[PDB]
């Protein structure tokens, strides 16, 4: 009874990508832009905020949701396993932040941060075998934008 | 003593299903009808919201309980182990959302999200030798909503 | 040196028991509902709230503490390992809502939910080798109750 | 399309439980005698017939269906592997008299007799991991009852 | 509720024993007396029919229940695994007879035929560490006959 | 030839059950308190004495036989192997006071205390594979009672 | 029915502890106070007798129950496996004394002597993951003394 | 630059200790005395709150620091690995509570709860090889107290 | 509240040593005498009775306790493992006798009989690595003499 | 009773550090500052003496404490295993000197010389996992200083 439209010609999205692991987040962003752009979203109704890395993505995502300028916010980034458990707390707090601070703002905030073990797994999901996580995040932002933003 | 009825003659239930793994969630939403319906709930008093996937189920599950139109909100979806720990942060936040944000609404929000390791296990719990976890999550939904009398 | 009493001559206790795994939670309730009685708490001053299972125990346990009718609330239930990580998110959220979440009320909420690996392990704490964890969770309730500092 | 109802507001149910392995059949009966109650079937409109064990359940189950006092009869019992093939002939004849033999009456007779290998397996269906097969056999009774075509 | 007495003060029981394996069935018929007798049944109200072996126990067990002289008919005998599958077809038909032809008589016909793999197992169940299956089949006989009140 | 009766129409029985391992002793008592009832012993002529555990069963069992109010006293309890030899001294002293120590009274005292190795073994005699040893210990009580020679 | 209170408001308990293994018996006597005390027993109504070791605990435990000053006598101590069978004859006689000489006094003498194989096991049962066997032996002491009403 | 003082002459401290694992938490509380004492704090100018389990610490640690009574609150307790994952949900929520609810008050709440795998590891950190983690959490408490200083 | 004095200047002890294994009992006695002597006991208030071996030590120990001349009796001896189980019954009856016949006389009778496996274990405990069991028995007799003989 | 104070406000301390293994002894001297400082001692009211090797410490540790300049002298240094037994004669004589020649002066001389096998073990005890054994030897110095007290 309540499906979400997938055409976002009149939408207005804003994304926050993490500079760390640029090698991956780059192609990850281009896929999200390409997605929104070719789904109707105007090529300039789209803003991008570069943060130091995923840990920083919850703070600035909240600053773009509370700015009340966008119809949806897309969080992009990439985290890869290291030698320490540092990778765990980062990955957690990013999702923990993006998810929890997506209800505090009743604004669709799509979580599109890669959390992998191998550099080959990131590439795998940045426009390779698995597809482009970024593009898939945009197509998700548009849908949420029809079901969650202008819907109440 | 404070048991809860199982006859939902005059209840209004709202369901939120994730499209990802539709192969499972589809026959898992078969717990809605042939479940709520056979227990009394009216065909028309049941609304369904399709979200992109489990991560987006806390937000829309909120904007359905807060609409005050439903006595209880059933949350459906399916998540299966990948190669990355991405599966973990998702399952966590879905459960973390449906739970921690079921106390802020005082409205019963039944957690019926399959979190499995195999496609086979998801099938085992969607109408096979474990039964349908969508039908069971409805029975629980009725009882819960029907148990909120020492409330208000 | 502020310690807690242990005789509950005039106490008002409320219990929330999960129906799932009734085979265990049954004897588990009888442990508390017989530890309270024999500790001087009235057999007629105890209320029991049957919820579907543990995941629903935070919600109903809240509406009993917020009910402002009990000095302490005991939460009884049983969760046993499955084949999926479903077991983890359940245990977590139960021992998370019940767990310290319920500090908000400032009513004692004793966490007495069995979280085991084997049906044989749960049966060990259900009134066997390790003793009845329901009885022990009632003794904890009386003690917690008899601890009075109030915020104001 | 002739399907079956599931609310049993005005139902007349009869139960035949085998005393042997009372440790299991006990909780097994409580499953049906609590699934019926909470499904709207009268706590005062249920009769229970204790037979020595399963082998005698076909005979007494017959004199209850032939009694023409119940819309459906539930058969509860438990049989566990021994060292001899004695277990086989018992299980067979129970799930043979009860089983389709009792078509002659045209009164619904639900076969809810546990036939397992381990005491731990029977304890799994007695209200644990696999759920209470007595509760499920009561839900089946209500449904079967609410299926009315009559031969004449 | 429909339990069955265990005092057979004024009952009339008829027993049918197979000669084959007399070594076992003999001390197995010791369940008749020192069983029925000690439970009240009169010494004289007990008749015994010796048949060639178990296969011939359905026929003669029939011409004893149909004589309407006995409140219940106890069937005794012993069968042990051979080298051929002959053991199977025998045990089957004995149980198949005593059961399927206990509904056509409405008179309780207790099945007390040992079906084992070892001479040792037959002994285990004729008055050794498993007890006497003839004495147990009498206790059941009394209760059964004593339970046929919602009959006729 | 002085043998013992088995119908206890007019009997006065007393039972001492150990609370420890209530999970087993529970069903274990129900075995005796249902074997007595169905053997013609009054449901209203049975007293039960709950002691901490088996070690205390000799003392309280004494004050019931010395009470001179019962024809026989049944002792129910359960003790299971631990990591220490503590289990041995308990079992010993229970089956030593209860055991023949209580010849002094000349009142029948039936030793029905389970002394096993596994929780699964105790559960076997608690009304499963091996039968209910409480029921059997009641049948022994009635028989012992019906044995009258008196010293004087 | 003859249960026993757990509130020892007006009881007089006497404890007998063995010095040997003071490292364990010390924190094991911590079951006396913070045990009897928290259950009601008066600080002053509790006397303690220090004996050389467990072997000397039957004699002095006798000259405390026979003084008729205490409602119940708690016996504490610890014994651990050596290289010789000396450990056996000790544990035996301690238990043999406290038991067999608790019927000659009619006064509840709770046996709370640790009989273990490891220093670690003694610790496990003196306030670690098994709890404090001194506190448990007090709870039992209260109930026992509080259960001697069908006495005298 | 803002270092924290270590001489706590004029300080009011509050301690919350868990009764479970008293064998360890006892000597662990020995960190309060012979700890706060020698650092200047006034003899019993410090209050100690005994709570049942480590799980109950967060609640009472609050209702002490909640309203100005102390300049800093210390939490002491011990938790040791069991067979079940119960150990995890306890440890987590204790640390979770003491930490998360040390920001809401703004009054220094030092986390001093031992979380070990072995009883030998608890002893290892209760005054053994690693020192006393109670005396160390006291030093921390004083330093943190002297850091309520704000900034310039 | 009831500790035992350790100075026995005015005491009057008597011991019974077993001649068998003189090689050990010798140094075992000298340690007991040396102990009593250097603890105050007058060097002539001390008597020694040589019995054939440990089995004989219960009889003559009773003859020295019933002689009402001593303040305590010390039983010394040594038993070592042989090829037969003879060693077991001897060791048992000695302790069984000394302990049981220490309550029949309400007179402190210290059990100091070595019960070992190796000749090297006896020497080990006769004034070697483990100390002198005899000396330790005297220091025990003196204490019991203050708590048990002139105390009542 | 004579405990040692821990607040060293008005204290003069002297430190002798070894230059060899400066990489470790450096951070080890960090125990002086941020150690004596926070315990009350006045900023650079403490003198530091740098000596070539740990072997030269005893001499200069003397010619400092030798004549009243400080209330206590701390010796810091590090020695790590080599291929030769040279490591032993150094460690020994350092400890030998600092100890033996701490009685002749009577002025507290705390021994704080690391004697490890690995460079990783030195780091382990220089501010890592085990803490800083320099800050610990400072606490000791203050306490020992406050114990120049003599006796009454």
């Amino acid at each position: 009874v309540f499906e979400g439209h997938l055409v976002g010609t009149g939408l207005k999205v804003g994304v926050v990508v993490g500079r760390f692991n640029e090698f991956i987040t780059s192609k990850l962003l281009g896929g999200a832009l390409d997605g929104l752009k070719r789904h109707g979203v105007e090529e300039n109704d789209i803003d991008v905020a570069w943060v130091p890395g995923a840990f920083e993505i919850p703070l600035i995502a909240k600053k773009m949701a509370n700015s009340g300028k966008y119809d949806a916010v897309i969080t992009l980034g990439t985290v890869i396993r290291g030698a320490t458990t540092h990778y765990d707390y980062v990955c957690n707090e990013v999702a923990k932040g993006v998810a929890s601070l997506s209800l505090q703002t009743d604004i669709p905030v799509i979580f599109g941060v890669l959390t992998t073990e191998t550099i080959e797994q990131a590439i795998e999901r940045a426009g390779t075998k698995a597809g482009n996580k970024g593009y898939e995040s945009a197509v998700a932002a548009i849908e949420m934008a029809h079901l969650s933003k202008h819907w109440a």
